């Protein structure tokens, strides 16, 4: 008896809000044998908000960072693939410079939230760019959009 999950149906959306609540990651810590896990930085209000706001207007809105011939990978990334590695960079940049944000007002701190994003997606879709005949094009193709 075949169930079959389509890819719009479950998405990549409910990884990152439960990523930001910090929901799943909070009950798998608490509830395994896996003592070791890094612990994740505090996403306060403000900082959630801007990666919400931000998570949205990259992706959803963006056509050009999924369009095939803007974007030539070298191996077929999956969506949720990309967004799990945003998220990782994201964390790790965070811890290392969370007492900074805390630390700046309002405008500087979210345009620092802003530009760790920007920095995390690159890495996440621009870093498995690459392949093909020319590598340098497809960064210059890239490197557009």
């Amino acid at each position: 008896g075949v169930l079959f999950i389509n890819e719009t149906d479950i998405g990549w959306m409910p990884y990152m809000n439960s990523w930001l609540e910090r929901s799943q990651i909070n009950i798998l810590k608490q509830q395994k044998e896996m003592a070791n896990m890094p612990e994740y930085p505090v996403i306060d209000d403000v900082a959630k908000s801007v990666f919400y706001r931000c998570f949205q207007s990259y992706f959803e809105q963006n056509i050009d960072v999924h369009d095939k011939n803007r974007v030539r990978h070298i191996c077929p990334m999956v969506d949720i693939a990309m967004i799990q590695t945003i998220c990782t960079i994201l964390d790790a940049l965070l811890i290392q410079h969370l007492p900074k944000l805390k630390q700046m007002k309002e405008e500087d701190e979210k345009q620092a939230l802003e530009a760790f994003f920007i920095f995390a997606g690159l890495w996440a879709i621009g870093g498995p760019v690459g392949g093909g005949q020319d590598d340098s094009k497809d960064m210059k193709e890239f490197n557009t959009v």
